[PDB]
């Protein structure tokens, strides 16, 4: 059956040496809107007020766009756009990118 096991070696307590302070919750702040909403919602628009209530677990600022978009993605489950999983294992690193400006040919 699934669930811990482990083994019977000693672990005792972890310790990890590099970046501190760092938030970057396991989706928890998804896990603080669910909680604003289904405790507090007085008002034409509990998303965005509960949004600026919890803001501390990811980031403190303005950002309501953003939370419709977190919202919109959980709300539902029919989406095949994104695919590929590769950027969350033990190393953070980072990657170029594209934009388009200025592309003339004549």
């Amino acid at each position: 059956g699934p669930g811990s096991l482990s083994n019977f070696a000693n672990v005792g307590v972890g310790t990890s040496s590099g970046k501190q302070k760092r938030y970057k919750f396991s989706a928890s702040e998804d896990e603080a809107i669910i909680k604003g909403l289904a405790r507090f919602t007085k008002g034409q628009q509990r998303f965005q007020q509960i949004y600026y209530a919890y803001r501390s677990v990811w980031h403190p600022a303005r950002t309501v766009s953003q939370l419709y978009d977190h919202w919109r993605g959980t709300l539902r489950y029919k989406v095949i756009q994104q695919q590929g999983y590769r950027g969350k294992n033990s190393v953070a690193a980072r990657s170029p990118e594209k934009a388009s400006n200025m592309e003339n040919n004549e």
